[PDB]
RNA sequence: GGUCUAGAGGACAGAAUUCAACGGGUGUGCCAAUGGCCACUUUCCAGGUGGCAAAGCCCGUUGAGCUUCGAAGUGGCACCAGAACCGGAGGACAAAGUC
DNA sequence: GCCGTTTGGACTTTGTCCTCCGGTTCTGGAACCACA
DNA sequence: TGTGGTTC
């Protein structure tokens, strides 16, 4: 409900050595009480304990079965039973094992799918199960907080609530099984931690009624936690699993009924291959079988060859695989799987039905996930060293050891930590202590904290550039952590301690009173995914009760109405345009006075949706110059050299082969071809490289077999020791190597937090994983051994990369949300201003779908992970909910394939450089630049500067304007997908309105078109409608309501085909020819 | 100034372009930002492990020298965390088949 | 023809190791009454 | 604004 916010906090232990030793020690016995109560709960479970399987990571094995737990459970409760000496009954196997039972499902009710507080759960039951003299639990005890029916009988009444009291109370077995506990010589069950052999610290002496200390209360609370989860996660691992064979059952006899034969076809299929393969021996069971990504492209690949002959030979079959892959080799399957689908005997599985192969994938992909799919979750112990929990510290006030924060205990930004209780180490002994005070390293996050009452030291202040007044806050819960790389280890040195501190921080909506800001009943949001929605019934009071009155920053949220879409990007991180809702009475711009772009308004026409500003949030270093471009190379020129080395090296290994026609085939491609005709490689290490292949011709075929492999194996350590000081000179210049370092602000920097930087940091993990495991022996496997890091700071450095990049976008998008600006003076440097009014909403793109895949490409999914941009959407959730700022998604099917102003479809283009058109000195033409002119063959026809070039993955976007040709409308296209976002915010915008899924069937006696009914909103249109056609490629709407699917395509604009209904197909042909068709013409001329 | 609208911090192209003392401090990190030496890992490179060492770092002041108008400038940015868990995919190695 | 993204290299199958990204389930309390 | 057992 209040936006939490985590403050790591560094102790200064320097001066004082016994304290670091008890601060230790505590970690190390709160570790242990944890490890000791979560111990007892999984014995009161009596189920099975799963746990990580060694000797190959993925399935599970089990730790402890049940009958070792009611075993083992059975030996604790005997044993309490002699130690409380009882003298009554001592109850049978089985009574005391249910008994333990019903007491484990009072712990944790998530075992049997109720709801349980973990707060509650142990504050109720620690002192009946470890107090020997505890009342609590039954109905004795006259302390405690008053009922909810007692507080509102003294005020606010009353008849309902008492009710619900008793009728809880009689549903409640805690008495029943506390008394159970108690004639079973068990009312003291369990021992408290810090008052038994367990701990050797010597604990300030308990007081008179008192059986347990704040630290065990900690202890239990975290076992419960733990627990919780853990059994929340056994019944969810349980029914996912469940849902997986039901998947499996309902698939096979709903989908191929009656193509039985093509299921025996094809798994002949997956086992020829499966033997055929020269690669590594199958374990797997789904080894070699059928899966969408080798499917990859097989759309392109059946239709082509439809047009075949069955008896045809195989290369115009081949032939035909080969040009759906130069279409775009990224998105290919595997040319083996067509190659052995083209042989007669197979081509039943693409010839029947075309769309069986990708069918049965996806029944594969069931079969694999079934087979790696868990049953339980794995049960893992803390542990203080393996897997840590935390000793945690309540605020002041608080139930547990508490804690103070004093500010400027010790100087003018020297804050200290006051623990009330904590642990001393002198000589050894561990011994309890108060009142604690620690100093708190220099912390500048610290600043934005400001004390805010002395009578209370808990409230806060706390500071943020997005806005005026400071927030009020309270400090709240903290627990001390240690880095997890000084924990395994021990040694005899005096290991970092921190304070986590919890900082609670109240919104300024918050501050008021009121449960949601009154501008978040005009945005409805649905979802996990935050799907927005206006209501256009409210919004027109809005505006009467909240007018604009230019108030800016954090201080204009309750005037005006405004919305900022977000288009993500790589190239560019983040690309804004902020709308204003506002009465059509308007006017001309304060510039030139040019009629503001503006998006009409579902449901009121008296108001639309004007445009503010568009912008580009670009994070440092995704700018792009003559001098930038020249470094980026040049910063990757040693790193490409040794990468192109390596691969030659690997040509040399193979020559060392013990298999005749692979050294044979491998010495070939040596010797046919000169070495670098690219000059890719470094000058010296070639011309070694050179000397060792004509030594090897003087050789090859004079020499024998063994005398022949032996020089091979002999030159390749020549080589390989030669690049081996290359890559440590290298590595030499990448740490310690003295580049330019930026000193102050500056714009139009290398790398910055762009994403080329952090994938200039990954090019190099890559390489080093490549080049430690390079295999000087052909054939052999060198995989990294069962538990080895592998460049350990880079990696972090890495993820530290990527960790900033992630905070610092969120931020930007926040501060341009909230209206500021960061801006340079000269005399001040840098300074965040409030320029503009804020926007209530951050309309972000829904892209929840938009996951990685194993149907995508691996590259294709690397860019995802590089992007990250559900990590980019949870993170702006997180900032954006002290700022009372609302973020959203909307529905971006062709967000960026249609235009914003138009409605015409378009197509993404690039615009030629003039590095390339340029008379003096031309640089070589980009990859794109290739293609284009490769495909059209205009070799002989001069580029001019800013031409557009068709590539459908440009930042430009073209639409046709109307029906002249040539008559473009171009716009940045991250900015039109932007405002496309924007455009479908306000007029309810619904994928049925331009594109639908159709399926042929008899209505009216003709065969036609019948759309499938997908949401309320395809069924509130086009269920009482029906499309026929005349030419099969344009169809038109009728009002009555082959074997696959049509899509049907529209115009909105009008522009192509007249806006009507078109197949997809010739739909975005006739977008390619306005703009490709156009553009390719002229320039021939 | 050329190109393109959204008319804005507009967008693409272009042309243009650091020491030294002393004092205080070193939360987690990034910005061209990945520490150094020695030893061990059979062997040289990579990676790992251990040890040692001084610091390297910022902030302030006083001096120097740079570089633009005697004055100014020689650092900026972001930060919601903890534990366990279940998934989703990458990366590397070898063989084979492919633009 | 491809929702969303768009890198120099891109693509598939087999097994086995290290890493990263995404999402779940718990958490980072409150308050009364006898104490001596 | 105590703690420690106890109830919400």
């Amino acid at each position: 409900s209040m936006a939490v916010k985590s403050i790591k906090v560094k102790l200064r232990l320097d001066d004082m050595p016994e304290i670091r030793a008890g601060l230790w020690k505590l970690h190390k016995e709160v570790n242990a009480g944890v490890r000791y109560y979560t111990e007892w709960l999984s014995l009161l479970r009596q189920e099975n304990l799963y746990r990580r399987s060694p000797n190959g990571d993925g399935e599970q094995e089990c730790d402890k079965t049940a009958e070792e737990c009611k075993a083992e459970l059975l030996e604790r409760l005997r044993a309490r039973q002699v130690e409380n000496g009882h003298r009554g009954p001592a109850g049978s196997d089985d009574e005391l094992l249910q008994l333990a039972r019903q007491l484990y499902e009072l712990l944790v009710p998530q075992a049997i799918g109720a709801k349980g507080d973990a707060q509650q759960i142990a504050r109720k039951f620690l002192s009946p199960l470890a107090d020997k003299d505890a009342v609590g639990g039954l109905g004795i005890a006259k302390a405690g907080n008053k009922p909810r029916w007692v507080r509102m009988r003294e005020a606010g009444e009353w008849e309902e609530e008492k009710e619900k009291a008793e009728t809880r109370k009689s549903a409640d077995r805690t008495a029943d099984v506390l008394r159970a506990l108690a004639d079973f010589g068990l009312k003291p069950l369990m021992r408290v931690y810090t008052d038994s052999e367990m701990s050797s610290v010597e604990w300030k002496p308990l007081r008179k009624g008192q059986a347990v200390r704040t630290w065990d209360r900690d202890m239990f609370q975290q076992a419960i936690e733990r627990m919780m989860s853990w059994e929340s996660w056994n019944q969810r691992v349980g029914q996912e699993y469940a849902k997986l064979v039901e998947q499996k059952n309902r698939f096979e006899q709903k989908n191929f009924v009656g193509q039985e034969h093509l299921v025996h076809l094809v798994n002949q299929l997956q086992q020829d291959m499966k033997e055929a393969s020269p690669g590594l021996e199958s374990k797997e069971q789904t080894a070699h079988y059928v899966t969408g990504r080798a499917l990859r492209g097989s759309d392109k690949v059946f239709e082509k060859w439809g047009k075949l002959a069955p008896d045809a030979p195989f290369d115009l079959y081949d032939a035909e695989i080969k040009n759906v892959q130069r279409r775009n080799t990224r998105r290919f399957g595997s040319h083996d799987l067509f190659a052995k689908l083209a042989e007669p005997e197979y081509q039943a599985l693409w010839r029947e039905d075309a769309s069986f192969l990708t069918r049965y994938a996806v029944y594969n992909s069931i079969l694999r996930k079934l087979n790696h799919a868990k049953m339980f979750a794995t049960f893992t112990l803390p542990d203080a060293t393996a897997h840590p929990i935390w000793t945690r510290f309540d605020k002041l006030g608080g139930n547990l050891h508490q804690y103070t924060f004093l500010f400027n205990e010790f100087g003018e930004r020297r804050h200290a930590i006051r623990f009330h209780k904590l642990l001393k180490v002198e000589n050894g002994v561990a011994r309890e202590v108060d009142d604690v005070t620690v100093p708190i390293s220099m912390s500048e996050q610290l600043d934005n904290l400001l004390p805010r009452d002395p009578n209370e030291p808990i409230a806060l202040y706390f500071r943020d550039y997005g806005a005026e007044q400071h927030f009020t806050g309270e400090f709240g819960g903290a627990k001390i952590q240690c880095r997890r790389d000084q924990l395994a280890h021990m040694h005899r040195r005096r290991r970092d301690v921190y304070l986590n501190v919890s900082v609670r921080v109240q919104s300024q909506s918050e501050a008021r009173g009121e449960r949601r800001p009154p501008y978040a009943a005009v945005f409805r949001l649905v979802g996990d995914n935050h799907r927005a929605f206006v209501h256009f019934d409210k919004l027109s009071d809005y505006l009467a009760e909240h007018p604009d009155d230019g108030k800016l920053g954090s201080e204009g949220l309750l005037s005006g109405l405004r919305v900022m879409s977000v288009a993500l990007g790589l190239r560019t991180s983040a690309s804004i345009s902020v709308f204003r809702v506002a009465r059509k009475d308007e006017l001309k711009p304060n510039s030139k006075g040019r009629v503001p772009f503006f998006f009409p308004i579902k449901g009121n026409d008296n108001l639309v949706a004007v445009h503010e500003r568009s912008q580009l949030l670009k994070l440092p270093g995704e700018t792009e110059s003559k001098d930038l471009r020249a470094i980026r190379e040049e910063r990757q020129r040693t790193l490409r050299q040794l990468r192109t080395q390596l691969a030659y090296l690997r040509l040399l290994v193979r020559c060392g082969s013990e298999d005749v026609g692979r050294r044979e085939r491998s010495w070939a491609k040596l010797i046919e071809q000169p070495v670098d005709a690219a000059n890719h490689m470094t000058p010296d290490w070639r011309e070694a490289f050179e000397n060792e292949l004509q030594k090897l011709k003087s050789l090859h075929g004079i020499c024998s077999d063994k005398e022949w492999m032996d020089a091979v194996y002999e030159s390749v350590r020549r080589v390989w020791r030669h690049m081996g000081k290359q890559v440590r000179d290298w590595r030499k210049d990448v740490r310690s190597g003295e580049r330019p370092k930026i000193r102050g602000y500056a714009k139009d920097v290398v790398g910055g937090n762009s994403i080329e930087q952090i994938e200039y940091l990954e090019r190099q993990y890559k390489f080093l994983k490549s080049w430690s495991f390079f295999g000087k022996v052909s054939g052999q496997v060198i995989r990294a051994e069962k538990g080895s890091r592998f460049a350990i700071t880079l990696r972090e450095h890495i993820d530290h990369a990527k960790e900033d990049r992630l905070k610092k976008l969120a931020d930007r998008i926040i501060m341009e949300a909230l209206g500021y600006v960061y801006a340079l003076d000269e005399r001040g440097k840098g300074k965040w201003v409030a320029k503009y009014p804020p926007c209530q909403l951050i309309l972000l793109a829904e892209l929840s779908e938009y996951q990685f895949n194993n149907d995508r490409p691996p590259s294709e999914n690397n860019q995802l992970m590089q992007w990250s941009h559900r990590g980019v959407f949870q993170e702006l959730i997180n900032q954006a909910q002290v700022h009372d700022l609302l973020v959203g998604t909307m529905y971006a099917a062709f967000s960026s394939r249609f235009d914003a102003r138009t409605g015409a479809p378009g197509i993404r283009c690039r615009r030629v450089p003039a590095r390339c058109t340029q008379e003096h000195n031309p640089e070589p033409f980009p990859w794109w630049l290739n293609k284009f002119v490769v495909e059209h063959t205009l070799d002989a026809c001069p580029l001019r500067a800013d031409d557009l070039i068709p590539t459908g993955e440009g930042e430009i976007f073209v639409s046709p304007f109307s029906a002249e040709e040539g008559d473009f409308h171009q716009i940045h296209a991250a900015l039109n997908a932007a405002q496309n976002l924007q455009q479908r915010l306000w007029s309810d915008f619904d994928i049925s309105q331009i594109r639908l899924r159709c399926d042929w069937g008899e209505v009216d006696g003709e065969l036609v078109l019948i759309p499938r009914l997908t949401g309320k909103r395809t069924a509130d249109s086009y269920s009482n409608k029906v499309f026929y056609t005349n030419t099969g490629v344009t169809y038109y709407e009728r009002e009555r309501g082959r074997e696959k699917s049509v899509v049907l395509m529209r115009d909105p604009s009008g522009i192509i085909n007249r806006g009507n209904w078109t197949r997809q197909k010739e739909f975005w042909s006739m977008v390619n020819q306005r703009i490709e068709g156009y553009l390719v013409k002229q320039i021939r001329s």
